[PDB]
């Protein structure tokens, strides 16, 4: 059952520590989902690089929804009429459903069809607006995060015919600084220091982002669409219809606004017929359509929450990230790496180009493990020039079937053309071939 | 006095040059704040990498205000009056404080509040603009920054029973590009190649800033705030009020704006009573707060300044950062790395999450000297389990009382916890273990 | 003819791989634009970084034009007329040139300059709108990118006493994940394994960019200057004119916001004069300027295109890059790398801050080949302090003549000063000096 993850074909550096007036280390580079194998001159220590995750601060947080808008509106042929005027129609709320949020808009100067030549028509209307589907949605700022490894170490002992876990624990790593070390085993002899090169190879970039929301404020997977900070009022994008320390919604800053937002004109004044718009996005019916979450439609974001109810800190989890640099250091004794072979049986899979211009390679490895190396062709002959090169990573022990999604310069155009992939070490003779079709999805 | 700074300990690779057709060099790591100790086989040769900056270009500056506004209207019963017209108030400036800036607006198509029934009203107002307590501000546009390290190298000598300081030189290095090399002594003998792993862990994003100006137009701490870039008029953002080549201040396009912005209606047109708001943010009274500067909020910007007087760069000097690539270069000689002993008497502090959602661990450390390495804990009981694990560094070469700021990750919610200290190579026993108190301010 | 690149001075680290339960590795840094040589032991291998790429996707486009605008009016004094009327000119286009969009406003309550003192004259528009020049653009948003390095591999034989090329290979792996490997020759005996550190030095922000276009369509440099997003209709950035599925151009939403940006007023109503001008950015006559590129603008961008016709991938190459990590592995068989001396006969350049802020030594090196070492002092004096130190590298084997541009720190302020000059391990005899001028471009 518990065994040990594929031990990763490791280069490893002996470096000397720096003399005290009163040392070797094992120094490796580790990637992403993989993990290093070692034996102390006995356990079989490994280290995986399970997680690589932003904690982004919040720093303005509300509650916003997507209105359902209705305009009543009412024509008055005398301009003089105590009916229509700028005291009750502009610059005012309707006079007082619980849930719906009202304002009027004045609009004299209108053309007398319907009324005499010499009239002055004026219009005048209720702009209702009501929360569509009932929908919540919470609007975060996220701000620069501070980055975070998280790496599962776990000893192994091989007894009574099967590899039995001795120890395991979760180790957590700040990556932005310098070096962090800490304790590795259950007995202190073995030490686990952490150095990035630099920031994570991917970010998500500083600004406005959102979470559906349940009854209970509960949150989801983060989205991104054109959205308003806290103290924007643009009608162009998310925000604008926002919820108050009681669960009613408001058109924010609505009395002034209206007359900004709501187009309205006179079709004929006595049959009470009139053009009627709202100037704004992001409304019902007919002017809303919702993103995907972040996590679906990015490939290098496995994924994009807010981490727990006080609503402080958004966690963006990485399916993409660069290797980190490791040093282990510790009786006089020895430090013994090891691997495991890399395999593979088969492949299927595609050339994608999605919805959002991702262009990938969508690959399902059969009885597959460890270091898979793939050639990708320039046309759908076996033997014809290499465009480009990857390696794939499988991290079970035994041979497991495995999608992913390698993704792929733009030299890689459209049509059919051959992919070639071999395990690591293997004889060209080993490797396996397939046409693999195109198929692109228009920008949508 | 002088002395060496506290010496790291340091993992050192021995690199071999190629060979020219007609060498062996010593390869670290060096992390922000820290220093390195060697000798020649005698001097005590130091680096210590003592600064990270982003030197950004300044692409855009003008200079604003926060204006002090007050509307003063007048109301006419008869639409057709000599007195409130469009020609006097539609799309004009006030006829001619020298401080002051006045647009008009009109309002026609007013209820009869205070005239006859069939009286249509026009009220027409002056809008005044003043500087509010003569504040001055320089907004400018920063974009993509040059990276640059500063190490201060220092040589010394143990003589007469002193550290005497032999030789000291401010060392400047590019990190955007590939290898910089320099000599680093007096004799030209040993060489400093600098290569960073990728781009510096924390960036400020291309956008808008500002820093309040004092009458010599001196700056100070760069702040960000919703600002509006020099092509920009959104009145919901900061920098509408802009200073002209002489001091006056102006409404941006003011003339044509004031309709959109000043929003009026007749109360009573005979009492001259009537209702009056600007659609706008960052204006006095009631409308404008100030952000603390960038430097306060952000526990990654120790600084964020303009660098001179001709305005062409901003510097921000970095508090946190990834560690850089060294390799010393060099008649047949050796070079042996030394470090010092690490040390900690006890410590101080609290959990934080401040007003901007910075999770952090307030820390102060006493008599310590060197690698602290410290364990965040599950609850308060010191036997707890870890759920982070960091490193702190003290420069310092004897035992000092120091504060920092240690950034931690979600999973370190609400409540008081067990955090244990311990100084590099100390046994368990040494470790010093004190219950953590949790203080979260509301976001603000 | 075809030659062997410099072969840089490189320091290897021999690393040993971890042990297979049933191997040295040649580890160093790579420079952007450099090469590195070796021997197996004969062919003399070399690997050179040619290219750094980020492939970013495009998550949005629409074609727009820059319009040149004409308002026509009209005024009727009698404000019953059936001319000029809300029915014929609010919120409607002009009745039905063929490239021409046209739409129509109306502004009642205006003064009686030209008619009777009991008059309320109203004037009415028609708003032209017209491709500048037939000027066609398309707008791109430019979202995260994944990276590239392109090497280019080349053994070389020495035979009938000339360099002749054995083998070459374009290499292309992907920077942003894990390790990525494969075989570099033709026998598949050696492999190139490329680990980054991490994210690229440099990169271009999330968000809108363009491109002029021709008559096929076909792009060019990309620009950047603010535009707005598809959903996006903000009148102080490009992209409001826009181009429909037939070649016509509209002012986006224009039937509705017109009279939002058309401001207009009665000069005289008789006479027929009246006040008119356009609230936006970006039109003609008098109100649009062309960015220059982003390659030209920003030194670390060496170019910014659109790959192909299908419009789904911009591709930033970079002038400028941190290293890259490079593992060499392969019967029992020894690597040896060689380097060429460098070189330099003189040089000579300028101090220059463009109108972008940029802060540059422009440089031109002459008969000079490999490490050149620069040193940046504080006065003309050739022995004055070292205020920045530098090196630039010239990929050519023979001696050649080149022009770069070296980044500059804050420091390096106004006035003329000594730049010193010295090729990789030449005595500080063979320096060269030169008191280089300063010249700084205002901000514009
Ligand atoms: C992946 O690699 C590790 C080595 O890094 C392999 O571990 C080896 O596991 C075998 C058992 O599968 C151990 O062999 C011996 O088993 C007999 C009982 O059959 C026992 O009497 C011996 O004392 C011994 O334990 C071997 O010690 C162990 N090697 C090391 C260095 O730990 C593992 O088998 C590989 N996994 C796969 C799926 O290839
Ligand atoms: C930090 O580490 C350095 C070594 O990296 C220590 O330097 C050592 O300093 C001592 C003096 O404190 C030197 O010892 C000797 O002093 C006597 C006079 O008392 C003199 O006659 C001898 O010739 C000799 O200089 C010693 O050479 C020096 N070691 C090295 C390798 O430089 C330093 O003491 C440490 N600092 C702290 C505060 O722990
Ligand atoms: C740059 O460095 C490389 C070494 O990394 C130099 O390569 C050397 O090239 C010479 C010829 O220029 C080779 O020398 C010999 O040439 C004679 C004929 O004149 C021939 O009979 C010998 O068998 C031999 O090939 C030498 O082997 C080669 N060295 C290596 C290690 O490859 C190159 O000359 C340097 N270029 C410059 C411009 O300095
Ligand atoms: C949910 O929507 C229904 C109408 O569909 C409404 O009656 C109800 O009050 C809304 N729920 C809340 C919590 O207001
Ligand atoms: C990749 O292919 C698998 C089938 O092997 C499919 O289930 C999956 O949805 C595909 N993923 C993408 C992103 O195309
Ligand atoms: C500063 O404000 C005062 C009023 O408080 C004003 O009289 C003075 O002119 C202002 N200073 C300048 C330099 O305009
Ligand atoms: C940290 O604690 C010290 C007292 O030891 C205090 O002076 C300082 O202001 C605190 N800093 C922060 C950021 O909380
Ligand atoms: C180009 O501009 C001319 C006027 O200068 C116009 O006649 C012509 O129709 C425009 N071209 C296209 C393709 O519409
Ligand atoms: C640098 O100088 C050369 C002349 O040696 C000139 O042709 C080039 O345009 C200059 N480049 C810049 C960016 O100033």
């Amino acid at each position: 059952r518990a065994e040990p993850p594929h031990c990763s074909k490791t280069p490893i550096v002996r470096a000397q520590t720096s003399q005290n007036a009163m040392g070797m280390q094992m120094q490796f580079s580790i990637g992403l989902h993989t993990a290093v194998c070692f034996r102390l001159y006995s356990l079989l220590h490994t280290i995986r690089l399970e997680k690589l995750e932003h904690h982004h601060p919040i720093t303005q947080r509300y509650t916003f929804g997507i209105p359902e808008v209705h305009a009543s509106c009412i024509c008055e042929c005398d301009a003089t009429s105590s009916t229509c005027t700028a005291e009750s129609h502009q610059f005012t709320a309707c006079p007082e459903d619980e849930t719906s949020s009202c304002y009027r808009t004045f609009f004299p100067n209108q053309t007398p069809i319907g009324c005499s030549e010499d009239d002055i028509p004026k219009l005048c209307c209720d702009v209702r607006f009501k929360p569509y589907k009932n929908m919540t949605f919470l609007a975060v700022k996220l701000e620069q995060p501070t980055t975070y490894a998280t790496f599962v170490y776990a000893a192994y002992d091989f007894v009574n015919g099967y590899w039995v876990e001795k120890d395991k624990t979760k180790i957590r790593s700040q990556l932005d600084g310098g070096t962090q070390d800490r304790h590795l085993d259950q007995k202190r002899r073995i030490s686990l220091a952490v150095t990035a090169g630099a920031r994570a190879s991917h970010q998500l970039e500083t600004g406005m982002y959102f979470s559906r929301t349940s009854n209970g404020g509960e949150t989801e997977e983060l989205r991104m669409q054109p959205l308003n900070e806290i103290t924007d009022n643009n009608f162009d994008r998310l925000g604008w219809y926002r919820m108050d320390d009681s669960g009613h919604f408001h058109v924010n800053n609505g009395v002034v606004k209206m007359e900004e937002i709501h187009k309205a004109k006179v079709k004929n004044c006595k049959e009470q017929t009139y053009k009627s718009i709202l100037s704004a996005n992001h409304y019902m019916p007919g002017h809303f359509n919702l993103t995907r979450p972040l996590e679906v439609i990015k490939p290098w974001i496995q994924s994009a929450r807010i981490f727990d109810s006080s609503l402080r800190q958004a966690v963006v989890t990485h399916a993409e990230g660069t290797n980190l640099q490791i040093s282990i250091h510790l009786e006089s004794q020895n430090l013994v790496f090891f691997h495991n072979a890399s395999r593979i049986r088969d492949f299927s899979g595609s050339i994608i180009v999605d919805s959002k211009s991702n262009r990938l390679f969508n690959l399902t490895v059969y009885e597959a493990s460890g270091k898979i190396d793939g050639s990708v062709k320039m046309s759908t002959g076996f033997g014809s020039d290499t465009i480009h090169t990857f390696t794939a990573y499988v991290s079970d022990l035994h041979a497991s079937n495995r999608s992913m999604i390698i993704p792929l310069p733009a030299i890689v155009g459209q049509g059919a053309r051959a992919i070639c992939l071999r395990a690591d070490s293997m004889a060209d003779i080993d490797k396996i071939c397939h046409v693999i079709e195109y198929f692109e999805s228009p920008l949508f």
